[PDB]
């Protein structure tokens, strides 16, 4: 018999022979009977009279297919409504409903302690928290400044010889960077007392840049003068520019740049491999081309690595280039491969980051829109 | 009992029980009893049979969703004909809504002195009001060629030393200044006594730019040679170059361009502070590494910003060049990573120019289309 | 009365009231009682039941919307059936309208002289259109290559001084030069007489390549060395380079490229005068801040373009660095300023350049497919 | 008669005289009288009744259109169920139905002999084929690692000259050259043994760059010192740098880059083209501008090319410069027209390069996830 089905008043038709191919749901089995008032015998439901156009599709195909337009949750909703697996799709319409489930999940995305393990984080919610959040940012602006400055070579003391200021003025300096590192590990031991998980926090990369900068310090007062070699302080005093990356507290730039780095792993690598191999290739010829000179610096492969990175970032500095010929062709070669080769991360990069950027932009923009409600 | 809604003959089917789950608007409450024609006893609607869809399924769910095709105009007008708010709109489709809305509005988006007033910015209007701007803009271009000439050494004159020309025809330079002063003064006035909110007008950007580009020729005149010392008024010199933006009247692009600057001053500053921060750290890097070396200019770590702010934009001039390994390693890393870090602003600055760029253009052109309706 | 609408047997409903609105078409008008079966007393249209929608919508709000996805060919057509038009759409949406009508459009898009032109054009139809197109494009390289060649230095000759070919072997060369310019002249002479617009001829751009490719060679003749100064036929022998462009011919690469690149005259205008003026404000900075120094090359604004020019490309040369701190401040600001101002035009350029390229690709795929039908 | 076609439920109606104008398919003739129950003398049809809107659309207008939402399997199943072609399509809407097609296409794209030829190409599978997989790739590294390093100078070795390695400890280089060149050939005997198209082999490109590979050893053998001239062994030496391409098995960017680089044979034959004729045109100007001055490095056109290649791509060396007027402003044109011109492969180049990677990444994704079902 032509069984009817006046959906919300849209009227299909079909033969049970085929409404029985799969009674394994609603429509199939003979639980739907609740909802036939045989008054009318006809199904009469209240549900979308445009959802259920797949459903008898799928009833007559084998497979239900998934038009574009509708909002995907109305159609979960319904789907489910019929209790029909969305694994059941047919792959004719399948990766794009992964793509815009995952996209719609993405949209839809106490005394002491707790006080300041929600100051830190947190900001702007308290006022102490933004007076320890400015006050230990100026710090760390105050020891960058003075590392760099210690080395800049001023006062020309006609009675001694030419000195750089932080020799020159040495306790005026020890007594800066003695503070600036307190204020660091102070502040670092009170984010340790107040952090719950206080094994998530020693293996965070937060808490290792901040370690790895304070330890310089301290690490300088045991290998005092007395017992060390000025080849070997000088990886400390360079360890100390670490103290830079504190700023990643303070900026968000900073750490959206981190996820993306993070994010894109693949393509670095392969990078970094595919440039070492054209590095290779290009020294090689180039080395060989070059060998036999006037005073041709291209002494050796490994010297020629310098040329050739040179060369294929379009930097040309110009202190090494070629003479002869071939040398002159494979350079010539060597800067559009370059080019190419290192062209290549740079458009999924800089995608990824403003993806990311402008994705907690929109995050927060609906968290607020939300909490306003 | 199950009422029927023919809305426009389309028809659908519901049980009040679910109808009155919101009578706060149109059809939930009983005002539609108007259109009831009991003839039918069915709310015969003329109406749009596919946005009464939604209807129902907000009835059904709870929650109304929004499709993507249809004119998000007639959408709004049918919604407000139930008297429903776009507020209640689920966030299962809501982000695109806002986006349509924005899109949908940027679309749809005297007897003396207003004479002046709307000669000045509406060039094309008037006929005087070209024989205005164009004698006003040929004269910007008279001192920005006589500024650039008036430094060209010309003239051997074997009697008397080598010359540049400004200060050889001293007056005859004198006077092509004072001539463009004077006209750029007069029309500023005019500017200035025809502008009807004449606070707005000093505020304004322009009124700043043309109040630079003029001052340096007064204050030159307080400080005759008399009183003054020749590197207090090199920097008088130096702004007379500010009457080159005066073009931002004559130029569309110009006044785009500072459109999309400021519309990009967030990303600018987070490039201008990671700009900052990678100079420090390669620089204290390529410092500690090239400190002791033959005739190193890596004097010290700002001499050094030079060599990394060079080599981070692909500059290379070739006069500071690392001549140790890890100088050449880190040279090297510092070049990508400046490549790296300088190409995130780019692509959003481009791509805001050109919408704008567009954007104003897709503008006049619908505006003429209007008027000529 | 609650005039029914059973179009395609899709029914709809209205009153005649609000369809007598504007009875100036079709449905509006009396003329559709042709259609007007009483047995029914609905007016039975077989025309689409879904862009009859659009239509009883305007008849509702005095303005007619246009969805997305149909076709926009059977929505012109079924809008001209019912004596509609197009100018009457509403701006709430119009623009894409005109997008769609527009790709539409571009998708949709004799016994001697003729059999001459068309073998000149068309190259590939008969075989001896093969013979002479090849044969003219050989001659185009050879002329090119001995233009090049003539200038090597080649032949140590120990009896006299050093001497490039081409005034070694003068009428060795002379004899190439010439043979090459006669087959030139002939084949234009061939498309003179044979183009049947003979002034759109040498109004085109190709006839004005092929005369000052030619012309180089009689003027040559005619200034013979008798009555000649050696600095007015280097331009000669500069211009006799433009008959490098003739494989314009030949190349479908150089014809999009002079396309896309008339296509954006505004962007590369902006271009010029962006870039004139960031050159002429940096100069004047660089100039004023490197004026006195040891051996400052910065002896002019003149002289300066120079160096402003050769940092805004990232160029980088070398030969003129500044040396104070002022000039390595605005040096480096410069870098990144051209680096900005250079990447406006590039994006478009390149996106004109392929979306050409992949037209004429699709059209002529298209057209051999409409053939081969 | 106006005859009633309630597809599934859904009533369409139309004369029999503009349903008989195609009876060449299954509406249009008689065989659809099996579904003619006249017991409604109605063909009740029970397929979708939203697809049958294009078909008598279709005889309507003589040509039926294609809607853009739905997917296109169910499309392309339901105008085969009434025997309708996809070529009659019109062209109205033909080249996205063209793109969905095959981008669907692109969605759902013994005992001793046969176990080598499987553990070879699918390393993953097996374990012996690890231990194969990666023993081979190690020796690469070893070969690759040892030819660079065969070229320091290392060994100050007081007694005698300063020496290379590779000539120092000359048979400790040989015996590692003897032995990744001895597994080499092993293993490239074994993939021969291994191939059941022997012929599809040899041909292949992996064949090809492992015997290039492989030769420069025997060769080396063959042309002992006793007869040979030291000018034509530096090209064995060189050709033995192929070796690092065998790197193609074990990467899968290589291999991706390779793939997008033949794909894009015709924009990058055109930009050796462009170049080559951009190359030209600017080194005969920058000569003829520079030829005669001091020590004018610019003494033929082929010497300039080196000029122009090097201004053209940013490079900069900063060896040969203009010092002219003309040579000044024809440099600077140059460098942004290199920028323009090798600015167009880019961009599609990237676009394919990351378009292949994907498409890779997602067929993966999708066939492991078809092959877990």
């Amino acid at each position: 018999e032509l069984i009817v089905l006046n959906v919300s008043g849209r009227r299909f038709q079909t033969w049970r022979t085929t409404l029985e191919r799969y009674p394994d749901t609603l429509l199939g089995s003979t639980e739907k009977e609740f909802f036939f008032n045989e008054d009318t015998k006809e199904y009469f439901f209240d549900r979308d009279p445009e959802v259920f156009r797949c459903v008898l599709n799928f009833y007559r195909t084998g497979k239900l297919h998934y038009p574009r337009y509708e909002c995907i949750s109305a159609y979960d909703d319904e789907l489910a409504f019929y209790g029909i697996l969305p694994e059941i799709i047919g792959d004719c319409c399948y990766e794009e409903y992964k793509d815009r489930k995952r996209e719609n999940a993405e949209r839809l995305m106490l005394s002491f302690r707790q006080t300041m393990w929600r100051a830190f984080e947190n900001p702007h919610t308290s006022t102490l928290a933004l007076v320890f959040y400015y006050v230990t940012g100026f710090f760390i602006a105050v020891s960058v400044i003075t590392n760099v400055v210690e080395t800049v070579p001023c006062g020309t003391v006609p009675g001694s010889k030419e000195l750089p200021c932080g020799e020159r003025y040495s306790v005026a300096f020890f007594c800066l960077d003695t503070a600036c590192v307190m204020i660091f590990t102070v502040e670092y031991l009170l984010r340790l007392f107040a952090a719950p998980s206080r094994y998530r926090f020693i293996r965070s990369v937060m808490s290792i840049i901040d370690v790895v900068a304070i330890m310089p310090y301290y690490i300088g007062l045991v290998m005092t003068n007395n017992e060390d070699v000025s080849g070997a302080f000088v990886t400390l005093r360079v360890f100390r520019v670490f103290r830079i990356f504190k700023f990643s507290r303070h900026s968000q730039g900073l750490r959206i740049l981190g996820y993306t780095l993070k994010s894109c792993a693949s393509e670095l690598g392969f990078l970094l491999f595919s440039l070492t191999m054209a590095i290779i290739i290009f020294a090689t010829v180039m080395f060989y081309a070059e060998k036999g000179s006037s005073a041709s610096k291209f002494t050796s492969i490994p010297a020629s690595f310098w040329y050739t990175i040179v060369t294929m970032t379009t930097l040309g500095y110009g202190d090494m280039v070629p003479k002869t010929i071939a040398g002159k062709i494979f350079g010539s070669i060597c800067s559009l491969s370059g080019v190419l080769v290192i062209a290549l991360p740079v458009p999924v990069i800089v995608s990824n980051f403003s993806r990311i950027y402008h994705q907690n932009q929109r995050a927060d923009k609906r968290r607020a829109q939300k909490k306003a409600r």
